[PDB]
């Protein structure tokens, strides 16, 4: 992957006005994130969860299902954020499986690149890797895979930087 | 129950600055809701789900658990909103169980009250009843019940009115 700064005028998840976007963001990220989305408030259906993850439980399936079946959403954005307390090198004992399992697996699978980086740059890399893995795994959900095969769904990854108030798309 | 307009300078979930509040809101409600919270952005841990519900699923349990065990939160707010598409009318087929079950149970349990109202007033009553039920059910959870009996947790209910740009506490 590479990071591409977004231009707010032409975001990949808004090539046409009027349609609703499922925005999947993190519980410890603020509203300030959506100011970098390129979407007006009335085009946003917002799921906000631990580490902007979708794990295969009833909440992920029901939210995906309602978004596709009732709102006929054609775009999903997974928005990670720099400074995230959940997608970081600090392993918090209060964080349950499978959220903790996803993060352990990322740390082991990407050990080579992560091992060469100090704390702040390591945590930024882990936010980005978490967004990529969430985008890849949501594409393999049964409901998303059938929509993608009809070219009736796109899933996008982005990272928001609180400090610069800018978003970066994962390409 | 009765509705009490909130004053932003004296919200029951912020009697002292610095501590984090778990804010449970709806996916089809906007950030505009949090402007009525009386909280600065860095005191908000936001869980945003179908119909501002907590059902007994891994996501609800893990988010509650991370909030209590890792963030040591002392206040939970369940925020419903007038004009909600999920807590409205009768059956949406796109809305899965147990979300659909909660709403059917509210429609049956409060049939007498709902029958006394027209459609728009019926929808508003269903938003308010949903918040009260979510607050009552969350209090009965094993983790919440132990914390409440130690006076180390409060759960609050509120409803946000987009038209008046005000929140109302459920007393
Ligand atoms: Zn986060
Ligand atoms: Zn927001
Ligand atoms: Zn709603």
């Amino acid at each position: 992957y590479q990071l591409q700064p977004l231009s707010l005028d032409s975001v990949p998840w808004r090539r046409q006005p009027g349609q609703q976007v499922l925005w999947i963001g993190c519980s410890d990220s603020g509203c300030d994130e959506l100011e970098s989305s390129g979407l007006p408030a009335d085009e946003i259906f917002e799921y906000r969860s631990l580490g902007n993850m979708m794990v295969d439980d009833l909440s992920c399936k029901a939210t995906l299902g309602y978004a596709l079946d009732s709102l006929k959403i054609r775009n999903i954005v997974i928005c990670g954020h720099y400074g995230c307390h959940i997608a970081s090198g600090e392993v918090n004992a209060g964080l349950q499986k499978p959220w903790s399992s996803v993060l352990d697996t990322l740390r082991s699978t990407h050990r080579r690149t992560l091992d060469s980086l100090t704390g702040t740059e390591r945590d930024r890399a882990l936010v980005e890797l978490n967004v990529l893995e969430q985008v890849h795994s949501l594409r393999q959900s049964a409901e998303a895979a059938e929509a993608l095969q009809k070219q009736q769904l796109n899933i996008w990854g982005m990272v928001y930087d609180k400090a610069t108030k800018r978003g970066y798309q994962l390409i």
